[PDB]
């Protein structure tokens, strides 16, 4: 099942497998 | 277990272990 | 539980209880 996300502060969207950071978007 | 977004017709993107509107960041 | 987003190499953010495409809100 998806795991939660980086306890890192930062903001991720999904992307296949992963979670991915939004800031490689923004 | 991760837990469901607000169910509010928004987009939400996943920062810690919270849900964040994508909109906080446009 | 929030099932894995549709696996295509694109991104996804949480819409209520779906997943999203993040260009959709951009």
């Amino acid at each position: 099942a998806i795991p939660e996300a980086p306890r890192d502060x930062q903001a991720y969207v999904r992307k296949t497998p992963e979670w991915v950071l939004l800031s490689t978007f923004l």
